[PDB]
């Protein structure tokens, strides 16, 4: 009856209204080796980090699972202190990012040494039950992910480590699927291997718009989520325009208690800061923490999706994916 | 008239006999993320450091040159305790790793901004001219590496900013080829950008055992670098007999003035703990700081290399590259 945050077990039936996907801080794998002109000033990410939760306050939510993977910037103890400052019930997770936008070296080293899946179960199984690092803090989800538009043979570990360690533990697994691709192979493959559809979050679906591919990947069982809203220009990438017909048409159909939203935002971002184009700029004005409440769920409503839905989204479907 | 090392700037004629390329401590990138069960036993880190530290003077070695790239766990700090406390000087490197093992995302991202080579070259710069991170060391070389068969357009990016730097600043570049190839490729790019023959050393040439590829890459009037003696069985890597019998070929027309030793070795791992399979563990008995002085240097006399050469390779050659 309960689920680990930053701030030790919390019991499911207090997490109420939650965001299934939102980093405070992240960095895209090798931000580390800048260091030097892009160094991590811990009391400036820590104000933007408090105020985007406290924006996700007055929303409603109580509780924000950040899937920032291990070599993706994740601090526990610095996700701790927002949660200090703002009573938000955090989530994190552990897991490696997809072979295009993480670091393979290390592992594929250790698949030389005929370890590889059986240490990164090792690294799950102690990071969900023992603490990671010395913060003590577990990981209350697994995070996989895998590419384009196959899941490669170094993914392919993760999820065997993964489907091991919950079988193990039954913690909750959530991916991401690279543009579109993968969402049924995803849960075709965990399920192969013993994982339990009723723990797994098949994410960025909303990257893919036709809702055929969606009902192949819903006929598994597994909760999935339309976690980018706010995000458009990637070139030929879905808008938000499509992401809602999409969204519609699944709810339209019956499909609400498999269902859940959120942006995928990156608070702070680790690294030298940037600044994105004039063309891109645009198109991702969108992108921050309140965009669901203000902009979604009003054009949801106005196509007449009740109350219950959006609670069923929101609270119950987060209220059973981390209990049974 | 000097250079840079990890306990500030030190006068070139004082560099004495140098080991070009040895790494303190080492992580594939990724280890960052296995942080849990790989956490970095410092004391201890600092313990065998210095051990293989005191094993190098005990040879007469007073300089190393420790290339570790910025995402495989370079620690100035770290190696600043080590020179401390053994009076061995040690210069360090800025640079990341080749696209193959290194940590691509970040920069890769970069490129969307169009601002990656600029930032590149700024960071070179920092690191070159004011300091890594907030430790006030500098960086001595610039340290580049591309993929076999290939220089990506990953790794074009940081070889024009290595040239770039190299005008504005003098420094030293030390490059790392993969499997035997692009020595010449890597010595016509570096040149084609306004980079000096004369501060520049092309590693890992040890790699390929075709003298030619060698004299191919010597008539840009680079240094080259046998720098992995002791290792073998790995990385389709070639056996020490085979180095001899390549370096021995060149020594003999003469290019002794071109010509650097080192073994590459990794003396603390970064990341989690391992040992090598049978197959390989034996193949690398002898990859130890040692092994050069002790196996190597006899086996070259002992076919009538005389010691002027062994000293020009060890003493003048390292004094040559760093002084202008
Ligand atoms: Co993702
Ligand atoms: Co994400
Ligand atoms: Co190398
Ligand atoms: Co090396």
């Amino acid at each position: 009856k309960t689920v680990e945050t930053v701030l030790g077990p919390v019991p499911v039936e207090q997490l109420g209204k939650t965001l299934i996907h939102e980093h405070f801080l992240f960095g895209y794998p090798g931000f580390q080796g800048d260091v030097t002109r892009g160094t991590f000033r811990e009391d400036e990410a820590l104000r933007v980090a408090v105020e985007a939760a406290e924006k996700m306050k007055r929303h409603g939510i109580q509780t924000v699972v950040d899937p920032t993977p291990n070599d993706c910037g994740r601090n526990p103890a610095f996700l701790r202190r927002v949660a200090e400052e703002t009573g938000l019930n955090i989530i994190c997770a552990t897991g490696y990012y997809y072979e295009g936008e993480g670091a393979p070296p290390y592992f594929q080293f250790r698949r030389l040494l005929g370890t590889a899946e059986d240490d990164i179960y090792d690294m799950f199984m102690a990071e969900l039950t023992e603490g990671i690092a010395d913060t003590g803090i577990k990981a209350g989800v697994i995070k996989l992910a895998s590419s384009k538009g196959r899941i490669t043979e170094y993914e392919k570990m993760f999820f065997r480590a993964a489907a091991r360690a919950q079988k193990e533990t039954g913690a909750v697994i959530i991916t991401h699927t690279q543009e579109g691709t993968m969402g049924p192979e995803q849960a075709a493959y965990l399920l192969e291997h013993g994982a339990d559809p009723k723990k797994i979050v098949i994410g960025h679906m909303c990257g893919n718009t036709d809702p055929d591919y969606h009902r192949k990947t819903l006929a598994y069982g597994v909760y999935i989520a339309f976690d980018r809203f706010g995000i458009q220009g990637m070139v030929g990438a879905p808008t938000d325009e499509e992401r809602v017909r999409t969204l519609l048409a699944l709810l339209r159909d019956g499909y609400e208690k498999q269902i859940m939203l959120s942006h995928d935002t990156v608070n702070v971002w680790l690294g030298r800061p940037f600044t994105l184009p004039e063309p891109f700029a645009e198109m991702m004005k969108n992108w921050h923490v309140e965009h669901l409440f203000v902009n979604i769920i009003p054009a949801l409503k106005n196509e007449g999706i009740r109350d219950e839905v959006l609670e069923q989204m929101f609270i119950g479907n987060p209220a059973a994916l981390f209990s049974a």
